[PDB]
């Protein structure tokens, strides 16, 4: 099951929603991670470069995927294969933006 | 502002979260609806093949935009400029679906 995040469009893009594959991918339950913005998923490890693409897409409202290196709250890495979407009205204002996280680590094998 | 719902993709679609703007345009606030279908927005003069559009495309997870009768908590008509979309993960399965209204009465 792939997690799905809802942020606000607006100032840093706080979560305001998240479904329960969420939790199960990242360790953290929802109330623990509304009101803040997703980049507490990072870590020493991931990728600069990875992230300033991310952060120049999510400014100018752009859709972006990117396999990025990510933390569960306990530190367990994982990769995450993330889908960010904005969501529009029909005159084009940015209502909010859609993330899809699937972890595609190979944990066990 | 214009309102915005995400909802289950399986079993009958029911709504997840609500932003500010929907409780404003439609009179219900989030605990209202959670867990409900959003076909209770529909009343005695919306138009029926309207419903058979959006019905069918969200079978087959299309996107669709619709005019749509609807009505707030108190019972007022109002026109909804509805878009729906679903959303999906990278391999193509369809993990909700995210609906847009504005109020163009
Ligand atoms: C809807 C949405 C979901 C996001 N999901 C993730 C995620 O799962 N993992 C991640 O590392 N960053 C995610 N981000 C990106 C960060 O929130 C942040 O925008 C990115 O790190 C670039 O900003 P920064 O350089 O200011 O940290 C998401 C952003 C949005 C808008
Ligand atoms: C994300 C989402 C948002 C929707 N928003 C509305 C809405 O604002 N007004 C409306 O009349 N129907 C809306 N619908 C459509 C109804 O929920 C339902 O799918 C439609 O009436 C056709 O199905 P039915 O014949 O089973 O009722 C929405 C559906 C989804 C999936």
């Amino acid at each position: 099951a792939s997690g799905m995040v809802v942020t606000d469009a607006g100032a840093d893009q706080p979560i305001v929603f998240v479904n329960r594959a969420f939790s199960t991918i990242t360790g953290y339950a929802p109330n623990e991670v509304l009101g803040r913005n997703q980049r507490f998923l990072q870590g020493p490890q991931t990728d600069a470069a990875t992230v300033a693409r991310l952060r120049e897409a999510i400014a100018a409202a752009r859709p972006i995927q990117e396999r990025i290196l990510n933390y569960r709250k306990d530190g367990q890495p994982f990769w995450n294969q993330l889908s960010i979407s904005p969501v529009r009205d029909e005159t084009g204002n940015v209502v909010a933006f859609v993330g899809v996280q699937t972890d595609v680590t190979a944990h066990h094998h």
